[PDB]
């Protein structure tokens, strides 16, 4: 937990949050996406019409082929790349050097974004969802293993012609207490491969959606900073938007709205918040029948693009996604060491004048292990 890792973090909305790295010998400078929901460490290692630098192998004195080729396909893009290793930094991170896998892309489709200003990407979730297969030892476990620093890691994720520009801090080894306020709350990460974690009750301004908690994680739900929405599985997709209409049915949108395709806009300043209702999430807790809850306000879920924004909830056909603007406004631990995942409310919380993003436990809630998807 430094001061010097404080604000490490950069993008656009929509375009997600990226850290600045240094690989091979001398420094290759690049801008890497951050993604606890994915386990590659892989940076543009060839041209591409959305990439204005990548990793040159040639112009590295320390990298070393591992002659294997590797695939790894996401939701919606993919690349294909070799492997190696080479030495890797944070400038804005630990004071210390890792050798580290990398898979340099050759080929890509819908991967890069036009504009977005990385370069590549760090997986920072576990082995087992690794590609080729779980032997390919991920960027943060290399880290660890090399090196003297404690095995978490936590963000702060802040919200916002051009693209509103967001910033962060991806603290390294530890916990900054001056990045969030009030008590950290922490739920087990139910499997260690995704951030995997368990959602035993939702409730949409105080009312309950009253569904079979396994819906809430039917499939899984995971914690995903490399996913900019809230996606949630189809019958629960349903009923939280046909709850957010209801809530704000004093004004009406196009269909469009409401499947995150087009934006909405209001006279500058004029965003009707209040008309919105918040929605609460509560995590299983670290004890059984115990769970803690956090709360979004409209001003995350309604993602920035007179004032214009996208609706920044969207279907899932694999499982619910806390994604960026669920972690926005919100003091994210990823307690590796100690299997959790601590949620604070964040220095940069979600703002309003009548309300605020909240973090608050406990609740009691039983046979919150039936709640999840047992393989
Ligand atoms: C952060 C910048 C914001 C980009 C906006 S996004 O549309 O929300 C990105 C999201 N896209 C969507 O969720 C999406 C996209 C289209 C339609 N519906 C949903 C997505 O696929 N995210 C990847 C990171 C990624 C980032 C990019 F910038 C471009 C890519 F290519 C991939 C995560 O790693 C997925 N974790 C679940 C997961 C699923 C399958 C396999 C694995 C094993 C690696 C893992």
């Amino acid at each position: 937990s430094f001061v010097e890792m404080v604000d490490n973090l950069r993008g656009k909305s929509g375009q997600g949050y990226y850290v600045e790295m240094t690989v091979g010998s001398p420094p290759q400078t690049l801008n890497i996406l951050v993604d606890t929901g994915s386990s590659n460490f892989a940076v543009g290692a060839a041209p591409h019409p959305f990439l204005h630098r990548y990793y040159q192998r040639q112009l590295s004195s320390t990298y070393r082929d591992l002659r294997k080729g590797v695939y790894v396909p996401y939701t919606q893009g993919k690349w294909e790349g070799e492997l190696g290793t080479d030495l890797v930094s944070i400038p804005h991170g630990p004071n210390v050097t890792v050798r580290a896998n990398i898979a340099a892309i050759t080929e890509s489709d819908k991967f890069f974004i036009n504009g977005s200003n990385w370069e590549g990407i760090l997986g920072l979730a576990y082995a087992e969802i690794a590609r080729p297969d779980d032997s390919l030892e991920p960027f943060f476990d290399s880290l660890v293993k090399q090196t003297h620093v404690p095995n978490l890691f936590s963000l702060q994720l802040c919200g916002a012609e051009v693209l509103a520009s967001v910033g962060g801090s991806m603290i390294i080894g530890g916990i900054d207490h001056s990045l969030y306020t009030g008590s950290l709350w922490y739920t087990p990460i139910r499997r260690e491969w995704y951030y995997e974690v368990i959602i035993v009750r939702v409730e949409i301004n105080g009312q309950d959606l009253k569904m079979d908690c396994k819906e809430y994680n039917y499939d899984k739900s995971i914690v995903d900073s490399g996913t900019t929405n809230l996606r949630l599985p189809k019958k629960v997709f349903e009923a939280a938007v046909k709850s957010i209409k209801a809530a704000s049915s004093t004004e009406k949108f196009p269909d469009g709205f409401w499947l995150g395709e087009q934006l909405v806009c209001w006279q500058a300043g004029t965003t009707p918040w209040n008309i919105f209702p918040v929605i609460s999430l509560y995590l299983m807790g670290e004890v059984t029948n115990q769970s803690f809850r956090i709360t979004i306000l409209p001003q995350q879920y309604l993602r920035p693009v007179d004032d214009c924004y996208k609706f920044a909830i969207s279907q899932s056909s694999t499982g619910t996604v806390m994604g960026a603007v669920i972690m926005e406004g919100f003091y994210v631990v990823f307690d590796r060491a100690r299997k959790r995942i601590g949620f604070a409310v964040s220095a940069c919380h979600v703002h309003d004048e009548f309300r605020t993003a909240a973090v608050e436990g406990p609740f009691v809630t039983l046979d919150m292990e039936d709640c999840g998807y047992n393989i």
